[PDB]
């Protein structure tokens, strides 16, 4: 698969993307990558922030569905014209296959100005794809009408500037060491999953495993934070904020309202506890761990525009919607979305960002018993 390794582009907290193209003559467009959604949705007009944009004039395949759609989000929207076309990934699988496209026309707050994707693969499942689920997702399409096989992996590093892979259609071993550990996909809608137990230094956290899953758990490499429910956030931090009694730090940099900086160099990582989020495993009564480092919950800002020195991000959020494995968590691990077996896997990934002293880890098996009673119901 060396034909897709680091075939994902970005840059920090705009997203990974991939080159694609659409239609006849082909038409290159960049687009991010999202486990988070299953439309695939692209910029149709020339909006001043698009580098390129989707013309169905030039296409010759291209074929209007004559139907509309629009999507609404808690900041803003997107909005659309329905249609198919023949869609390839220079950097994939060599095939080509016609695919639902959704020819955004409208948007509010959905573009990042000075980004350089024009559109969003949405890589879940069509019971969340929009208007309905009768609009197969894309990659539902590409298994259909091709060989390939029903997986896909991502490989995020980041690091302004941001790399990746996406292999699809396999796993790739040199992305990752170890041994990969899977976790059940709960429901296909999103990438659900259940977290069964949560560790801030090795304190597990006493909680009704419940809360870790109100009302859901999923993966998504649309989102950059790990983003918790306000209950397990609230423990989480209190527990955090615990760990680092070396130093003080102002309620709003917890909040993620402002940032706090160091003398260019000199941030103390050791302050600062290690993540352990326990997942349901394969077998009854067993769960593995994922292990993430502060130099994941903790993000440069690219940002010194009125500051010179080194200023952080707390990348840990509280949610509505239940809890977030953004980037934060997924740029530590190689994660293959075994879409096929129901299931995620997830490894040390070979690019994570490693110290001197601690390092992300994928470790089992565990004994954990009534991990059914954390889901929703
Ligand atoms: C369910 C979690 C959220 C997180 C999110 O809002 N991501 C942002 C991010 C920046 C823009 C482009 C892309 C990634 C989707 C959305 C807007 N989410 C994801 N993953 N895909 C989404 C698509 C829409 Cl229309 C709204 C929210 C979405």
């Amino acid at each position: 698969f060396v034909e897709m390794v680091d075939n994902l582009r970005g840059k920090s907290g705009q997203g990974y993307y991939v080159e694609m193209t659409v239609g006849s003559p082909p038409q290159t467009l960049n687009i991010l990558v999202d486990t988070g959604s299953s439309n695939f949705a692209v910029g149709a007009a020339p909006h001043p922030f698009l580098h390129r944009y989707y013309q169905r004039q030039l296409s010759s395949t291209y074929r209007d569905l004559r139907k509309g759609v629009y999507v609404p989000y808690t900041q803003g929207k997107w909005e659309g014209e329905l249609g198919t076309d023949l869609v390839s990934i220079p950097h994939g699988p060599n095939v080509t296959v016609r695919a639902n496209i959704a020819a955004i026309t409208e948007s509010d707050k959905f573009f990042i100005n000075g980004s350089n994707w024009e559109g969003i693969l949405g890589l879940a499942y069509a019971e969340i794809a929009r208007p309905d689920d009768s609009l197969e997702p894309f990659f539902d399409s590409l298994v259909k009408q091709t060989h390939v096989p029903n997986l896909f992996s991502l490989q995020l590093c980041g690091a302004a500037s941001v790399g990746g892979s996406m292999i699809i259609g396999g796993i790739d071993h040199s992305l990752y060491t170890g041994s990969l550990w899977y976790t059940p996909i709960r429901r296909e809608w999103y990438y659900e999953v259940i977290i069964v137990r949560v560790e801030i230094n090795g304190q597990d956290l006493k909680m009704d495993c419940k809360e870790y899953n109100y009302d859901k758990s999923i993966v998504d490499s649309g989102t950059t934070n790990l983003r918790l429910p306000k209950k397990v956030f609230e423990a989480a931090v209190k527990s955090i904020k615990a760990a680092s009694s070396t130093e003080k730090f102002p309620d709003g940099f917890w909040l993620g309202e402002q940032l706090v900086c160091w003398q260019a160099g000199t941030t103390p990582w050791n302050i600062f506890p290690v993540i352990s989020l326990y997942l349901m495993g394969e077998v009854t009564n067993q769960s593995f761990r994922i292990t993430i480092l502060p130099q994941q919950y903790l993000r440069p800002v690219e940002d010194v525009a009125t500051s010179q020195d080194d200023c952080y991000k707390f990348a840990i959020s509280q949610s509505s919607t239940g809890t977030v494995m953004g980037a934060v968590i997924m740029e530590g691990f190689y994660v293959v979305f075994d879409r096929a077996r129901k299931r995620i896997g997830f490894a040390v990934s070979a690019c994570h960002v490693h110290d001197e002293f601690r390092t992300a880890a994928v470790e089992g098996p565990f004994v954990t018993l009534d991990m059914e009673d954390c889901g929703y119901n």
